[PDB]
């Protein structure tokens, strides 16, 4: 439920952002 | 991984959004 | 603040998910 | 666009996360 969602975001969002930026450059 | 973050975007984020909206009208 | 964030997510998240899936296949 | 969604991931999503956490402890 909410708590596991938050925890995935907190940990996993920074890598996602990096990735997406890379992909966009390419 | 991206894969884990990606599954939360598709299922836990939408429900979280609806949650936030409920709490804002309270 | 929160309301503009939500509104960007609601509208913009489905396209983001599609995109990311495509990129991952490639 | 992705570009618009991407800026919200980087600035409005983190603050929203902190918000949710405040509301959950209430």
């Amino acid at each position: 439920g909410i708590g596991a969602v938050l925890k995935v975001l907190t940990t996993g969002l920074p890598a996602l952002i990096s990735w997406i930026k890379r992909k966009r450059q390419q």
